[PDB]
């Protein structure tokens, strides 16, 4: 089958392409405009192995300018990961690119899929739609985003439901929870903190560091994401959380990094970022039931993998 | 008290300004860009009736091209009605104006209101955020829009929540259910059916006519809207349905119009429109508690008042 992966040069997209191309029966088309927080130099590094594979076609174009008829021709499955991520930079004049790349891109892809015969349109969304919630969050919970980023991602999901119900586009929504590992974007906490610790520079903590996340190792995320394509059971119209093995605070993470490096971190405590929840915590019962999803990578192992990646990168 | 009304030249905004100007204490500033489905000659008449009153100031500008800081310095209350409406015409290349005027306009107003001292930011939303449910919908129900229009309006609501929680903007959300009466937009059902019945033409019905609406007479909508300003209760942060006295199907409305005109009408049944709900039905429990809201205008009285307006308009 032929699979389109949007945002194929990004953190998660590049890994997903690599995992799909392990199946010799799969051909992948990747499209990426090299925008968002990650410098082009890092994205080039993300796709260098992919571009050698004869079953990978790479298109460096904006989805809003590209020929979507040409892009979607004989596509069987769409993985839509293209987006602008980032809570802090989603305020004031920085908001327009979130609207353009998270809302308009999703509408224009879904429009182009109306007369195509897809098996699946697998739309990647975020735990950021939930906002500030207590306990493990299930997919039937009323989302109240806390950031403009989260609002634009939730509008994407809502467009998926619109095109599903009206035009029978076979949508599946995955909500990822803070993904980390090799190739993590340089604006995310583990990349920043590891880079800072390697350079013997202060570790930047937003707020007091007691905030927690459901951190999801990249190989766990990708196993869940591939399972959504490979299942034969009807998951069309479903929203599925994809979460991690072990939750932790930023202080817990820094302690674990200090154990890996054998260094002691200098900490700088900055003001809390408006729009960030204090806690995220997935209920992954539904992914367990529908996808046989079970995350298996510990934080200690995942963090050493990212630590090694960042050290080698710089 | 000085009140900014966005979309002041429109159907509901012109009525809202009219009602506020009846209170000598209130100074009103209307802003309208003359865009959306209604031709600018009908909106000229709206602004002309308001401009009779010395306590009314009109600004003919796009909200995205105005010095909002300067405009808002002396504003106590914002009523935000400016939007592109239209469930039916929000598809394909028509979608971008919905995103620009329903999402970016809301974000930019909220941004300008961050450091203003406002009593209240009263944001007007729509039953179109809900999509499809069995009985009367509560404001706490998980909304899944059926139309791109609905997605854009729900994104505006979510932007209100984000700015309320992060910057303490005193937001109130009103979800209107299909508003009708004198000055109703020409693209809405009652305007079209009345005009068609007056001109002895086939009544155009999109689907089988068994669609039903919680039709809200304009004077009832405006009484609940003014009560959001004047209520003794604390409603900051609340979402409040504003619905009508009597629910009816389009077939039911046609029989009531036949009663009023003293004519038998010719029906033209057309294709159902994608993105429209089959039923809308507000639970107005919350408006009754928080706003003392009770709709008083029957369909027979309201349709007669709209009939008289349409007969005079052409
Ligand atoms: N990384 C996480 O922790 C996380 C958590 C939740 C959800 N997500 C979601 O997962 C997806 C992937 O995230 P990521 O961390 O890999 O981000 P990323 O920035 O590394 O990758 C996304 C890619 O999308 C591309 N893109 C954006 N707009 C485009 C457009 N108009 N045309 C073409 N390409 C465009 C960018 O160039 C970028 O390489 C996103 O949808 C994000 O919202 C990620
Ligand atoms: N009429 C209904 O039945 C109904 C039902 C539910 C909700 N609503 C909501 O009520 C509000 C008013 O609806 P209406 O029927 O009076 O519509 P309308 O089109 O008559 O009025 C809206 C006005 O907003 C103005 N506007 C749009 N974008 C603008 C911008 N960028 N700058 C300045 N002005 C701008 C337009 O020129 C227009 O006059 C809208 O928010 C709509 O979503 C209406
Ligand atoms: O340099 C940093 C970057 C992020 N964070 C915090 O680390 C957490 C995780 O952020 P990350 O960017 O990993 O993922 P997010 O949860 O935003 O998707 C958030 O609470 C941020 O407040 C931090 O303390 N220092
Ligand atoms: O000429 C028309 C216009 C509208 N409608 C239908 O009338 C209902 C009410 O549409 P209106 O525009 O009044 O309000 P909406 O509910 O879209 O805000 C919808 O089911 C439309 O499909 C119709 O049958 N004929």
């Amino acid at each position: 089958m032929k699979i389109l992966v949007t945002g194929a040069a990004g953190f998660i997209g590049s890994h997903l392409c690599q995992a799909l191309l392990k199946n010799s029966a799969y051909h992948v088309v990747g499209i990426d405009h090299f925008i968002g927080p990650t410098p082009a130099t890092l994205k080039t590094g993300n796709i260098q192995s992919l571009e050698l594979n004869s079953r990978f076609q790479f298109i460096r174009e904006d989805i809003l300018n590209t020929d979507l008829s040409k892009l979607l021709q004989d596509i069987d499955v769409v993985y839509h990961l293209a987006a602008i991520p980032g809570v802090r930079t989603s305020w004031g004049k920085d908001f327009q690119p979130y609207v353009t790349n998270n809302i308009m891109v999703t509408q224009q892809l879904l429009e182009a899929c109306k007369h195509i015969k897809l098996d699946k349109f697998i739309h990647i969304s975020t735990s950021s739609v939930y906002g500030e919630k207590s306990g493990a969050v299930s997919e039937d919970l009323l989302p109240i985003p806390l950031s403009p980023y989260g609002v634009t991602k939730l509008s994407g999901e809502h467009l998926c439901h619109v095109y599903h119900k009206n035009f029978h586009i076979p949508i599946v929504i995955l909500r990822y929870f803070t993904v980390y590992g090799p190739r993590q974007r340089p604006d995310m906490a583990f990349h920043r903190l590891i880079k800072q610790m390697l350079e013997d520079k202060p570790l930047t903590i937003f707020g007091d560091g007691t905030q927690t996340r459901d951190f999801t190792y990249i190989d766990d995320c990708i196993r869940g994401t591939v399972a959504a394509l490979e299942t034969k059971k009807n998951i069309i119209g479903e929203v599925i959380n994809i979460g991690g093995k072990e939750q932790a605070s930023i202080l817990d993470i820094i302690s674990m990094l200090e154990k890996i490096s054998g260094k002691s971190a200098t900490k700088n405590f900055l003001k809390s970022v408006p729009g960030e929840p204090k806690q995220t915590w997935a209920d992954i019962s539904k992914a367990s039931t529908l996808l046989q999803y079970s995350p298996t990578v510990s934080l200690s192992d995942g963090l050493e993998a990212e630590y090694d990646y960042i050290k080698q990168l710089y």
